[PDB]
């Protein structure tokens, strides 16, 4: 024991985490313009990626191949301000789904680092 | 008579401490690598030492603290190109040279590490690399 995926609560917790996150993303002025109007598909892939990243089944790469995550974000203007907005929505999502304690810090530190890596545009 | 574990054969903790500290120095200077690593590699180095210790047959310091390495999953968000894997291995080679790691243990460790690096690659090659 115990993968971050099991510690965070498994599929059930990822489901609601990402559903709540997508809701906040869709309502954030800094993010809603660059995401799809319908985030269903986006959220489906976010669940895949977070699942596989945190030690669950290899959902994302089994369907979409190599993650190449920064490259998939290149077509979008991802500014430091937008990275902040993203993490701000993940923070609220984790608060709303009960993700606390060491797993919260573990996951958020790694997504904050990842979000920094996605930045491809100055403010 | 017990053969040495690979971790013993390389010189144990004192070697792994020196090798990783040296490696992380090269990493932080490598233009292909430093952008994606944290600015302060101290936590990364601490984890690398723990990983490599158990990776080579020492105690399970990494798994006991962090859980299963699952390194391909843990590297999923990071832009790991074939080039950056070679840079990684290049810094390890230089680090091994600086720390005195030679012989069968060096080739055993490097060849295993070269397999792991290739498995971390999660971004296609760039133009000219086909
Ligand atoms: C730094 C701020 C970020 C912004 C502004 C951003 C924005 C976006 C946008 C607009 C898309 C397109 C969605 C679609 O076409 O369906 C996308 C895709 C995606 N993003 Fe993010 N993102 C950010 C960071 C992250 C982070 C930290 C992760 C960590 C897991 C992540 C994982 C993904 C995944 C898995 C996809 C699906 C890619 C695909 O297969 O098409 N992103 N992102
Ligand atoms: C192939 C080129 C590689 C690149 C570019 C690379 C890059 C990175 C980066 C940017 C991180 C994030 C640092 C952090 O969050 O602390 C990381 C974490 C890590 N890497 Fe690598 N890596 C590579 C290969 C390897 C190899 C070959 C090994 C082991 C033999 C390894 C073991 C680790 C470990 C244990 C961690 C810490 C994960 C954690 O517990 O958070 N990596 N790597
Ligand atoms: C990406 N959210
Ligand atoms: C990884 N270093």
């Amino acid at each position: 024991p115990m993968t971050p995926f099991e510690a965070i609560g498994g599929e059930q917790c990822i489901e609601i985490l990402v559903d709540t996150f997508a809701s906040y993303v869709s309502k954030h002025p800094d993010l809603s313009p660059i995401f799809p109007d319908d985030l269903t598909e986006t959220a489906r892939k976010q669940k895949q990626f977070l699942t596989q990243y945190l030690g669950g089944p290899n959902l994302y790469t089994e369907e979409h191949g190599h993650p190449m995550l920064r490259a998939r974000h290149l077509p979008f203007e991802i500014t430091p301000k937008r990275a902040e907005a993203w993490l701000s929505c993940m923070e609220q999502a984790m608060d709303d789904t009960g993700v606390h304690g060491h797993i919260r810090e573990f996951v958020f530190e790694r997504l904050a680092l990842t979000a920094q890596h996605m930045v491809n545009t100055p403010n």
